[PDB]
């Protein structure tokens, strides 16, 4: 049972991707009834960014956030697309089974054209680079590379996946059956996290919280949580600032409920904020020590890559050999 998930190195990752995706994942991925994939995107990141050295540094930043959250590169491979040239040929393999009216309705372009479209623009493809129409083609080739069975996604991405399977089936229809056909795996138990503003957390909503900060710092980011004008005696319900969803992510439910007793019997807000940074700050103390440790190391990171890649490409070139024949490149004998 494999179970493959590709991670954006585009940002430095924040609180919500801790909640919402790291932390779970770290769990998820210690089941010995599962085989547990892990890669850093970083060729999607030149889709559409251009900035110098954002590829690396949230390379870096990815690679060793996945690591201090407790990534056991020993049970799972774990490795950088960018490593891995065998999805570079499955990519164009695949691109030439995937019909084009399969990318003429990939979410992303059918947004871009709209967008266009909203801003008077009577050209559809204006400014769309080939990148944003093909990458649904390579999220496919990495997904199939491996053959995973499951492929954890948010709802968001539910799309990407079934297009995989669309794809893996007209392959194995022309050709032969290579593929096997992947699946959404979803948990509808993990709570996305608000930002400052009560909306879910977004770096592009300029509402995050840094998630490898100093205490000083993580007290200074929670106390920019949207609160009200209640006096430190006055009751507080629990829907009237995100600072409680933020308090929950990081406590028992026994704690928040103490939580709760505590501001309904009149907590004011800079000792809820307090505690919030606090309970915050526990759960993260051990983790930032190694994040500060490997980011300081780079190497130790570029190590565990290198393995991790090792791993990856010799079940890569299996398949791809397979492929290779199926599709008619064969030696001459
Ligand atoms: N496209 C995904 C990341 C990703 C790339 N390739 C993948 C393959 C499998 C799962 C996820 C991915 C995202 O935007 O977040």
């Amino acid at each position: 049972k494999r179970v493959l998930t590709g991670v954006t190195t585009t940002g430095t990752p924040h609180l919500g991707n801790y909640v919402g995706a790291i932390r779970p994942a770290v769990r998820a991925a210690q089941n010995p009834d599962t085989e547990s994939f892990l890669f850093l995107a970083d060729y999607h990141g030149i889709i559409k960014c251009h900035e110098q050295e954002m590829i690396h540094q949230s390379t870096q930043a990815v690679a060793a956030t996945w690591l201090a959250c407790g990534l056991d590169p020993e049970r799972t491979t774990f490795y950088r697309q960018s490593d891995i040239p065998e999805v570079m040929e499955l990519n164009w393999i695949l691109t030439c089974i995937t019909a084009k009216g399969l990318m003429n309705r990939a979410h992303a372009y059918k947004a871009a054209v709209q967008a266009n479209a909203e801003n008077g623009q009577e050209d559809p493809d204006f400014g769309v680079e080939m990148g944003l129409f093909s990458y649904p083609i390579l999220m496919t080739a990495d997904i199939l590379m491996f053959n995973a069975n499951e492929v954890p996604v948010g709802r968001d991405q539910i799309q990407h996946v079934e297009m995989a399977r669309d794809i893996a089936g007209r392959f194995n229809h022309r050709f032969q059956e290579l593929f096997t056909l992947p699946e959404v795996k979803i948990d509808e138990n993990v709570e996305l996290l608000v930002g400052l503003d009560g909306r879910k957390m977004s770096k592009s909503y300029g509402n995050t919280i840094p998630l490898w900060e100093n205490d000083k710092k993580t007290q200074k980011s929670v106390n920019k949580i949207i609160t009200n004008m209640k006096e430190p005696g006055e009751p507080k319900q629990p829907d009237e600032s995100p600072l409680f969803e933020i308090y929950k992510a990081f406590s028992t439910p026994s704690e928040t409920a103490e939580f709760t007793q505590m501001l309904a019997d009149g907590l004011a807000w800079g000792e809820a904020k307090k505690l919030s940074a606090a309970k915050i700050n526990a759960e993260l103390a051990e983790l930032r020590e190694r994040y500060n440790a490997l980011t300081s190391n780079p190497s130790q990171i570029e190590e565990i890559l290198q393995a991790g890649a090792q791993k990856a490409r010799k079940e890569a070139r299996e398949l791809l050999d397979k492929v290779r024949d199926a599709v008619g490149i064969r030696p001459l004998k």
